[PDB]
DNA sequence: CCGACATCGCATCAGC
DNA sequence: GCTGATGCGA
DNA sequence: GTCGG
């Protein structure tokens, strides 16, 4: 029930997580540190020893050692040192630009480019995605109040039906889990003339419409089944301008619609725990189709599903509402 | 001691 | 020209 | 880094 309880520790693991991801390029250590931080964050006691923390799932030998040091000194020497290392701190920060991953960030820092200022000086060395992530650096780190999400949802739902009233658009992600604020907007899309069976420009025409009314402002990537870009709420004539926001639109076949709603509603860790738990209950689920495993796991055919708890029963879990799907 | 920890679409690079 | 590998964010 | 084969 508390961030403050073991906050010194959970911050330590979060920092260590980011450096593995961005500097050491180890996505699973990043995931491992996060898991440890999470379960420790829900632990309703103030941890007194590393042996005490090791008891929790996700916490093992090394993190136990790290906790002992922190508790008996108040610092982590490995972390103190990596904090003050110019190269490692520069690589880490640069990855906060959308489009710049660990590879490119390491590349830029190697040739002397270490700040936003240096980036804004070297546009020739940037792909289109990166120029936009740089441009809207501040805004993309701002959270979106649910009030604005509802306003955003209004424009989207309106223009979708305006193109063709047989479309269905569902706003998923954290917004659908009911969160008070979101980091971006996720839009699920479907149309009767697109199933797992076979109208050519379904995604293009929705996007084209949203650009027409000046909702979508930039395009990070776009194809037949998926769009990633930037959007903006129009301002009140006297009042100031809104931040540019990240938006993703994806086109999913209608006959697989609900599995997509489940997945893109999330959450992140929740989907990992469902697909890790299907493999022990003789199932295997992705964003398209839950399939009943065979004996050695030979994957049967795509079942029917006409609501989200259909899936929860196949897998035999209690139907948790979206608001309870953080993990 | 050692591999799994999920897989996806799209931009861009490596190379025939 | 093309296919495939990689990086990236989800 | 953690878990389990
Ligand atoms: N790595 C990831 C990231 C997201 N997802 C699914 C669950 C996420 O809810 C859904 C959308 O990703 P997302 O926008 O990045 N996260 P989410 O919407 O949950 O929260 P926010 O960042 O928006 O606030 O993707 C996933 O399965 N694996
Ligand atoms: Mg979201
Ligand atoms: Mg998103
Ligand atoms: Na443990
Ligand atoms: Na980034």
């Amino acid at each position: 029930p508390q961030e403050t309880l073991n906050g010194g520790i959970t911050d330590m693991l979060t920092e260590l997580a980011n450096f593995e991801k961005n500097v050491s390029q180890a996505i699973h250590k990043y995931n491992a540190y996060r898991k440890a931080a999470s379960v420790i964050a829900k632990y309703p006691h103030k941890i007194k020893s590393g042996a005490e923390a090791k008891k929790l799932p996700g916490v093992g030998t090394k993190i136990a050692e790290k906790i002992d040091e922190f508790l008996a000194t108040g610092k982590l020497r490995k972390l103190e040192k990596i904090r003050q290392d110019d190269t490692s701190s520069s690589i880490n920060f640069l990855t906060r630009v959308s489009g710049i991953g660990p590879s490119a960030a390491r590349k830029f820092v190697d040739e002397g480019i270490k700040t936003l200022e240096d980036l804004r000086k070297n546009e020739d060395k940037l792909n289109h995605h990166q120029r936009i992530g740089l441009k809207y650096f501040g805004d993309f780190e701002k959270r979106i109040p649910r009030e604005e999400m509802l306003q955003m949802q209004d424009i989207v739902l309106n223009e979708v039906k305006k193109v063709d009233s047989e479309y269905i658009a569902t706003v998923c992600g954290s917004f659908r889990r009911g969160a008070e604020s979101s980091g971006d907007m996720d839009v699920l899309l479907t149309h009767p003339s697109f199933t797992s069976e076979s109208q050519p420009k379904l995604l293009h025409q929705v996007v084209e419409q949203l650009q027409k009314v000046h909702f979508i402002t930039d395009t990070l990537s776009k194809g037949e089944t998926k769009f990633m870009g930037v959007c903006q709420l129009p301002s009140k004539n006297d009042e100031k301008e809104y931040p540019h926001r990240r938006i993703d639109i994806r086109l999913i076949p209608k006959d697989q619609y609900y599995c997509g709603v489940l997945y893109f509603t999330g959450s992140d860790i929740f989907n990992k725990n469902m697909r890790a738990h299907a493999l022990e209950k003789g199932f295997t689920i992705n964003e398209y189709t839950i399939r009943p495993l065979g004996v050695t796991g030979v994957a049967g055919e795509p079942l029917p599903v006409d609501s989200e708890k259909d899936i929860f029963d196949y897998i035999q879990w209690k139907y948790r509402e979206p608001k309870d799907r953080s993990e």
